[PDB]
């Protein structure tokens, strides 16, 4: 639940919120959360 927190609206906020998704998953799955 902690990366679940993003995930008539306009362009730039919604690529914000996708790649704010992007930067809370490599805050996880660069050190081994992915093979975990």
């Amino acid at each position: 639940k902690s990366c679940h927190l993003e995930e008539e609206v306009s362009f730039e906020e919604k690529e914000m919120e996708k790649q704010r998704l992007l930067y809370q998953q490599s805050r996880l799955h660069t050190r081994g959360a992915a093979e975990m």
